[PDB]
């Protein structure tokens, strides 16, 4: 067990191992710190009220288990997790430690830089998706970069949300995340938000303007009678020429965008397919685009008692093994 020290911070007593020095509030709650053991600048998140209720406790367990699973260069991972508690009976607080990411993606980038950034997002998404996990909220603020432009996917604007999420469809496929990637890529290339909707319905209006209204193949897949009737009450419109939306862009970028931003989610390119697209030729390397171990989301989604979630979470803290 490390020697701990106590200090009042962000108006609560933080108790952390002495290896973590010079904590400073960056806003549960996150503080930047310097890890003297590794020489790393880190973020230390003290979870807020982690076991106050069944819902808090279930959320805490899910967050910790997910972060423990993610072991990929382009996905945020867990450097450390600790509690001052020496037993289950004393266990009230949980602290999560990650790389301190100084910048994110949130005015246009060069094509060579867009290649590199989107490659890394897709490499990370291949890994997430291979664990049967959907991110569901990819956006520039969830994409951290360092001073060598190395990117990590992290963890409320609607500008990057797939249209089926906007319609509360459910049955979401992992290409909801590919829609988001397309929106981000477009914005990096043009320096302008692709679909800057003013409210919920305006977002959908702007989307349909680019991609066109549903065709017959897509209409055939709609179970909702009201949706079906609304769509066939609509005035049919063609897909815009993406070449004209992205004037002067690399033709391979435009092609890839056309393959991401398709209304029908079944027809969107996958992360793995996208990595093999010619746009990424200078980066693609099959030998090093790894997949994840299986992740069991059913362990979440149980209806357990607070003390059961708390004990399971404690076990996950004790079993943590740091990365190299
Ligand atoms: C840290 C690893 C990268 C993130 C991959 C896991 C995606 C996070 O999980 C997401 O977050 C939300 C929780 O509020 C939920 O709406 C969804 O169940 C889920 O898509
Ligand atoms: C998949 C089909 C989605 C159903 C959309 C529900 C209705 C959309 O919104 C409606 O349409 C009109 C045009 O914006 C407006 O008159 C109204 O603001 C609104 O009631
Ligand atoms: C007028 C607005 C229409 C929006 C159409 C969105 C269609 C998204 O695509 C759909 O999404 C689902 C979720 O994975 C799937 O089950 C379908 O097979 C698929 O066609």
């Amino acid at each position: 067990r490390p020697t701990f020290y106590r200090q009042e911070l962000n108006k609560t007593i933080w108790e952390v191992p002495e290896r973590y020095q010079n904590l400073s509030p960056v806003g549960g709650s996150v503080c930047a710190a310097f890890d003297t053991k590794t020489g790393l600048r880190v973020a230390v998140k003290k979870l807020s009220r982690p076991f106050q209720s069944i819902i808090h406790a279930k959320r805490t367990y899910r967050e910790l288990r997910l972060l423990k699973h993610m072991k990929h260069e382009n996905v945020i991972g867990l450097l450390d997790v600790f509690t001052p508690a020496r037993s289950l009976e004393e266990f009230n607080d949980v602290y999560l430690v990650t790389h301190l990411m100084g910048a994110d993606l949130n005015q246009k980038l060069t094509d060579d830089h867009v290649q590199f950034l989107i490659y890394q997002i897709l490499r990370g998404l291949k890994y997430i998706h291979s664990a049967d996990i959907i991110h569901r909220d990819l956006k520039p603020s969830n994409l951290a970069v360092n001073e060598d432009c190395e990117l990590k996917i992290l963890d409320a604007t609607r500008w990057y949300r797939a249209p089926e999420i906007m319609l509360n469809w459910m049955h979401y496929n992992q290409t909801v995340d590919i829609w988001s990637v397309g929106c981000i890529m477009a914005e990096l290339l043009t320096g302008r938000t692709l679909f800057p909707g003013t409210d919920h319905i305006d977002q959908l209006k702007l989307i349909l303007r680019l991609v066109g209204t549903p065709g017959a193949e897509l209409l055939k897949k709609i179970s909702s009678e009201s949706a079906r009737n609304y769509i066939q009450s609509l005035t049919q419109m063609p897909k815009m020429n993406f070449a004209n939306v992205f004037i002067g862009a690399n033709p391979l970028a435009v092609d890839l965008l056309e393959k991401m931003l398709v209304l029908d989610s079944d027809k969107r390119i996958t992360a793995a397919q996208a990595l093999a697209h010619a746009y990424f030729a200078q980066y693609h390397d099959p030998d090093d685009e790894p997949v994840a171990d299986p992740y069991d989301q059913s362990l979440e989604s149980r209806d357990l008692l607070i003390d059961e979630w708390k004990s399971l979470t404690y076990d996950e803290v004790i079993s943590f093994v740091p990365p190299p």
